[PDB]
């Protein structure tokens, strides 16, 4: 099921620019996925066997990377899907990679430390042959994180006679050769992304007050650096329990700085943070703003995107919005490269620069084919994947 | 319906009445690891199409694995990963340091130009290559490939190797180029052995008995053969054409295979033997039959209903699986000699043949024997006894 | 002491006797790479406990490097040093192309928990893999090790090694999983083929002169066994017991093998093979004997005080070294058969175990005529003599 | 013998720290030790053999790196004790390795050149699966050089399949892929150290005057940058034999320009460097000074660090104050990974942003855990490589 | 003149008369892969002389590439192009599972002392050691290098090769070090074999007439002694000296090959095998002969003159290529017994010699009973053939 939405984003670019057939039908499905079968002897002294994969979608551009996902939703069509996903990410930002993806069909919930553990080296030692920081780069999803990324590391030393080619697993831990800037990137991505668009689209940042829903990890560190940037956010918006759907509003801009000290303590224009759907069509109709920065992934379906562009409201898709997170993840490859590590002012840096290239390329290409934001970035993204391919020669 | 259950539901029986672990069906239940992959093909008019391959080693327990590579349209993760778990059971039937692997692609081959084939043949290697090897899994021919096929296979799979000439990483290769002798009439020697030992295990003499072969295909071609090379003779046939369906030849004395064969060529046209087709001896088949044994020598041929009377009917049966195993030990003899590079002869073929032949069926008898049951339900039990030796030993479970 | 000086002083004295090169004895006086590693082990009770481990490669002069590992609390680096040099000897003495290695883990396996026992031999592979190899340096079962440790180091080491099964790499496993038939009883099979020998080139006619066996343990037992299956028979055993010591059973005819082996289940209780223990045959123990010939099966059973008289006494003596050797032996057949991955019988083993130990016995006493000394200075000459040639012509001086 | 010690320095580390018992018993011995027998064809034709060690400390943090001795005095437990003070060494800058060291007992002076390459040559040869610029990387100790790190460069390049993995070996010479400001590194280092010190210990530089205690290769640098730092050297104090423990003063500072002049021609608070054991309890209780920055290795005796405390007297530590140059071995080996080779200038610059890094660090310790520096470092070092272990799943 | 234009006029000919596709002449015309390296040496008065290398891989269609290396000063590039199709020849003549290579060094070894030597062949294979390998190009000893330098060949290459002993790089190894039996002996042995297989063929009785061998080389030594081992016996031998030129000893009866080669020692001095030197059997010589058969031992004695009259005066030929081919099937059987590290024993060389000499022997016969032409024009086509279906199979046209 899943895989058709990602097919489409391709055909319907593909269409738009024109590309060769070729394109599409090797664009179409991975290069290659693996499916492994993982045994775990269970803290009780049993088996289980654990279903796992990697898809590599794409390597056209660059060797390949994404996450890997510990969800019991995971199957191989989730995974075929989710790295064709990535190939996308990947692109928008012009990165020298392609798209890659992995999970494990587990609850992890229902296992013990040292059987997560196991079940995380037993994944390794399934695929390693294929993994590697020039081949294929996995990297924390749902449910793994840095503790998986370093056991994963570990084991992949061991079966590569020792090589510590640490960058070939992103979203380590800053103390095992993870980066700065890793926490808060995507947060300082949207912000970044906010100011360029505004000033594209004549709005002068510290000169107009915004919107940001919800306040998870993005969120917060986007409303973080809107002030770093000069800007500030009037209305926030977030969810409880205990009312769930509220809205702070503390006049002149929420002050960030105390604001998040009281999460700790108490746990409790438009950026759509948090949820997917939320803007439909008839959500839409009823807002008042001149723009709309994505950075959770989903927010406005295909419906809600139609009276937008004739309401005459334009939009940065997420995919492009959201992309400082795994732009800090190739940072982490860079540094792990060749063995030296940079600050979070230059982490920072860097970032800007990049997310500014990346914006720049979206916005000439929109100029070029005369089309929104959302259907500019995916052209963006097979555009360079196909220049590659046909060099290659692999049509 | 879906190929594994049947395959799975074999594992699941066997460990039943062998009262192993439950982890040795778990860790059986699936394939070890599968690897999809999309191969393009530049064809000749000047296109791409991708064309999906498929790998899956379903056990490396007791040895590398090893199975045949398909080229049909049916052909799908189902299949690939139903199918090399048959070959853990083909390879440790026979106890061979082996587990099973297959692979395929989803093509029409004959919708495909002789150097659009090649592409395709050498774009799967070209997928897979790091997990092929003379010693992780060894692919060989299946429905659709023959010596051609793995001959481009080789070629590429060296070039990928860094120029090492492991061509023992595919069998079912021609002698001219590190095939074995001994390979076409492999399975019809088989076969032939397995009549010979069940019988006089049956208390049947074989010169002293006549024998029916249903079919007369590659198969029975060379099963009649060594029945006549060990001593016995077949009097009764059986075979298909268009133009009239199932007739059986019967010439008493038996018929000499040497001139029947002869007249093949040109024309075109006690105990059983079915070769051909499955399910033939059907539950109303085997109610009408005549005999003390049959040796399958096609795979199928067992109603699982028709299984059921023959054992209240009184009669014996040599399981497929075993009978007909001789083609896959003659392919394991070519990897051997691919390690060391030194090639036997046909006769130095066939005497090793018969030596393991014979000690595999005296293994399946052993079986049958100590947990009292039938033979297709011993083999199996064979198989799975000493795949789990290995995984406990090895520390899997 | 150090057991490394016993070792070194046997060369030094070989090359003394030979007339070698200085540098012979300078490059053989010690191993080549000995690697120490630090083995974590992660406790049943959550807890870590990190064990001393070692592989000393003695020498690849001749061959890659073979020898065993131990699990005794007593190994250090010294041991395994001497050790693997002693195996270097070991080895050449039947002219194998091998040199000699040797491993440890400083351990009390008896204090560990079958979990954490695989772990240890887990992480003793994964401290070395990269010094190891069916081609480099080729692991085996000594004290406290077994082939179920072996086949916990092959899996491993397999997973180490790019998925390539080149299981090889250790010997001494289980049948079940690539090891070899005629294992349990070589050393004994061994024995009994040198003693004939033995007796035949000193003028003794097998069947026609009886025959004293110290010892009934598994050399015992299956050295017995083969001078029956040779057309001997023993007429005087020996054993101990805890309730009551030093015994020797003495049926005059000779007593079965067949009903005494039978006797020891169910009640687990001319010329001289010593087995069992060390130090047995001291100074004054080889005043009192009555024999022409001594066959040691175990190794020690010499005082360097008792081969004195014995050679004044005339008392010929085969070493153990030699004599015992047939165990090793099979463990390099085992490693044959596992690099083109064929299997050979039992029968197919004893054939090739006789023609090889008749070989390394000829050759022995080839040097023993030529030198004009005793065996066991030959044996000793024999392996430094082909191990010399080797590094002279690979220029190591 | 030589193990204890540094034995100690973790216990000691471990337990005013609080961390895990498992700590110390991983970090207790090396994680491999391998000892060969070198076999020299010798220049009249003979042979000797020669015992070799390389014994990986760890690679917790990283790869393992630190140096080979030619002394005659070098055996296992020596080898076994220097890589551990490599850990520490390493991880006191926090730089992405663990320790190594390896060593030959031999006497060079004994060998013929063509001699002493064979036995380098043969070093290698007897190692190298254990070796490379992501598993293990040596570099020069007491006896060993640029030429000597060329021979085993050679040799490994050929074993190494021709793959030049130069970064195996660091302190080679610039002429073959080593690094500027190699040579005056450390004492760049210690110059650093002094300011950073002083300023956080309320004393300005241009405006006290310093001692510094021999004048070798360290002190001849550590005046130098003192010079360059806008400080500037009254007392000096070396050694001859002939006369022996004398000592320089030329007033208001002694011109370093001019006194470097003149140990070409004629050979002849508080900095010792030179030799160990200088400041002992009954030497300590003789000066005057705010402030000590060991430059050599030892200067302070466990006896001499307790009236400090009680004198009112701080103290830099060796380990850290003299670590510029593996800093700058570091960078070499960063240099060789993506082979683009950095400027005098630009080492320098690098170098004091790291160095003050790794002061910031020490010292954020120290004022947390409420201790001496010298047992601030140690636990730095500790800290960190616990993190690490800890991740990786070592515990 | 460049050698290499007689070599592949051999390839022209044959495929001409084999109506093979015009890729084969195509394909084989030159080497697949040559590397020329500068091999510096530090002379041993302390100075620098960099000699030119080679090693050429002429094929490797049907197999890893075997031919040996050459320390002459008339060596080049052309040399070892030619001499290395030259080996695919040779080899596929036996249809060994080889391809042709060769190498060389331009040096003057008289001019070297024995360490300058010995840096020379290390330095050798540290130039080549990527494209050498027991399953990619398998070099042995040609003019002026021997086991010795192969000893020093085989030591770097395992240095280089990540310590794996992988022997069977380098063939010609000493028995002292993982060599061969029957080594020495092999062409001898070979000849005669032949010598006999052909009189058969062509009507003759080996022990009913009496045979003349042109030299006493290695060759003639080892040929006329096999003569005698296979119930033959030879009368007139011929020799050179210097001191008087080409004489020819005949003791009637035939002379003892035992006390002739005695004689040889201390002294130092029907149908017809010519060894020693090459075109001997002139135009003119081949009218003055009576005999029914020439059995070529060395390599050369034809002038392609010579061969025209031979067929017209009704006078048989067994050409160079095949019958003195017994060297290089025992350097085979040397990297067989590398491969799965078993030693065979001097009769069990034998004993395969025979069989295989045999079976190529009969394959060449076969090609020219049926393309109707000479041994010679057969043997050449008999490589060809056989190189033939294995490029095709491959895909390499």
């Amino acid at each position: 099921n899943p895989l058709v939405a990602a097919q489409e984003k391709v055909r319907i670019a593909c269409e738009k620019l024109g590309c060769d057939p070729a394109v599409y039908e090797l664009l179409k499905e991975p290069q290659r996925v693996i499916e492994i079968s993982i045994p775990v002897k269970m803290d009780d002294g049993t088996v289980k066997v654990f279903k796992g994969w990697r898809s590599a979608h794409s390597s056209a551009v660059g060797p390949s990377k994404g996450g890997v996902r510990f969800h019991p939703n995971v199957n191989m069509d989730e995974v075929k899907a989710l790295s064709l996903w990535m190939t996308f990410k990947g692109g928008a930002l012009g990165l020298p990679y392609g798209g890659g993806k992995g999970g494990i069909c587990v609850d992890p919930a229902e296992l013990s430390e040292r059987e997560l553990e196991q079940l995380s080296r037993g994944w390794v030692r399934g695929l390693y042959k294929y993994l590697g920081d020039r081949i294929d780069i996995p990297a924390p999803d749902v449910n793994t994180n840095g503790q998986i990324m370093s056991w994963f590391v570990d084991e992949y030393v061991k079966l590569n006679g020792e090589r510590m080619d640490i960058g070939t697993f992103t979203g380590k831990p800053v103390a095992f050769g993870g980066s700065e800037g890793r926490n808060e990137a995507t947060g300082f991505g949207v912000a970044v992304v906010v100011r360029e668009s505004a000033k594209r689209f004549g709005i002068k940042m510290e000169d107009a007050k915004i919107a940001v829903q919800g306040f998870g990890n993005v969120g917060t560190f986007t409303v973080k650096n809107i002030e770093r940037q000069g800007g500030k956010v009037c209305a926030i918006a977030e969810w409880d329990r205990n009312e769930g759907n509220y809205a702070l509003y503390n006049e002149n801009g929420i002050d960030f700085k105390e604001l998040l000290a009281y999460k700790e303590a108490n746990k409790t224009i438009i950026v759509p943070a948090a949820l997917e759907n939320v803007i439909t069509g008839e959500r839409a109709k009823t807002i008042n703003a001149k723009l709309v920065c994505e950075a959770a992934n989903g927010p406005t379906t295909p419906e809600g995107d139609k009276v937008l562009t004739e309401r005459g409201i334009n939009l940065t898709p997420d995919i492009l919005t959201n992309s400082g997170g795994v732009l800090v993840s190739y940072y982490e490859w860079v540094q792990n490269q060749y063995g030296y590590y940079w600050t979070e002012a230059e982490v920072e840096e860097k970032q800007e620069a990049d997310m500014m290239k990346a914006i720049k390329g979206v916005f000439a290409v929109a100029d070029e084919y005369n089309v929104t934001l959302r259907e500019a970035v995916y052209m963006y993204a097979i555009k360079s994947i196909d220049v590659a391919m046909k060099l290659r020669g692999w049509y």
